[PDB]
């Protein structure tokens, strides 16, 4: 009767309202969080909402196995199987630094090491949590993963016709191929050559994690048919990873995976979503 959730990245933004919005429908959460105190004033808030299910804490840092371990027991001990993970957690690999004349084109810088960090958190830390959580997944009657993606995380936001021959052949995509792009891609941004090799020049490796995360997402659906699991883009939301700029509410974009947590047991799977809409991975 009782339904189990973990959201990775929940004290705040996109994560919080996907919480918020499981629990409100009944449904068991496990709000998770990097760093403790951020978790647990998360869940105070979420506590004083009266909602129908039930919140938890538990400390969780996708790049760190221990972390990771302990989630994992720990939903074993508590619940024994888990029916809905949201791999919410991520970053944006970049950091701060007459009207008309402003010029942006230098407030966003991107390194190799933040580089590094974005795909260890996005898309690692997707495929790790994921990997610890699959045997408890596996005891629901109707499991789903939803991975939080972006609308930049579709092909044609790579130019490279190697990244691309790789990445959009669906029928051989297998994660070592996805580890072959990333390298790659990694190498080629610390020798200053991501434009000669057909990679974004901007947002570079917010981009290419989003895209490696949904054909991780193809990768999943193919192997458990019996589970629900999609991507999505939630839309441009007004949180912290956009320094509060964007269209829609948090509260509004979290609709969107919260909608594939919920899909009715004949439900869809291997796709992604640009917010309400089945969307091309092209
Ligand atoms: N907002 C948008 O416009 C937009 C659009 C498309 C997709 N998305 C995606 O939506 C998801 C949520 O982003 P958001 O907009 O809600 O941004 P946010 O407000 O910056 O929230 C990011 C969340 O991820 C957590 N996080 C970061 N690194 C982590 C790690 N190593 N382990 C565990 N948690 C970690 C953050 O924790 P801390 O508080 O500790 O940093 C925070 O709880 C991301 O996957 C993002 O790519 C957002």
């Amino acid at each position: 009767s009782e339904k189990y959730a973990v959201v990775t990245g929940s004290n705040k933004g996109i994560g919080f309202e996907t919480c918020k919005k499981l629990a409100s429908q009944g449904i068991t959460v496990v709000l998770t969080a990097r760093d403790e105190k951020r978790g647990l004033d998360a869940l105070e808030k979420l506590k004083e909402l009266g909602l129908s299910g039930k919140v938890l804490f538990h400390q969780l840092d996708v790049t760190d196995s221990s972390s990771v371990a302990s989630l994992a027991e720990f939903v074993k001990k508590q619940f024994g199987r888990l029916d809905i993970l949201v791999n919410n957690a991520g970053v944006n690999g970049v950091i701060t630094d007459d009207p008309a004349d402003v010029d942006f084109s230098k407030i966003y810088k991107e390194t190799y090491e933040l580089a590094e960090e974005c795909i260890q958190i996005n898309y690692f830390g997707t495929k790790r949590t994921t990997d610890a959580l699959l045997p408890l997944l596996q005891l629901s009657a109707s499991p789903r993963i939803v991975n939080i993606s972006s609308i930049m995380g579709q092909l044609k936001n790579i130019p490279s016709e190697w990244a691309k021959g790789i990445l959009g052949d669906a029928s051989n995509l297998t994660e070592d191929r996805l580890d072959e792009v990333i390298n790659n891609f990694l190498k080629d941004f610390k020798e200053g050559s991501l434009a000669a090799k057909g990679w974004p020049p901007s947002f570079s490796a917010y981009i290419v994690s989003k895209v490696v995360v949904n054909a991780y997402t193809r990768i999943l659906a193919k192997k458990y048919p019996n589970f629900k699991i999609n991507c999505v883009c939630p839309g441009f939301a007004k949180t912290d990873l956009n320094h509060g700029l964007g269209l829609l509410t948090a509260e509004e974009a979290a609709e969107n995976p919260v909608k594939l947590a919920l899909l009715p047991d004949d439900g869809p799977s291997g796709l992604f979503f640009d917010r309400s809409e089945e969307s091309s991975f092209e």
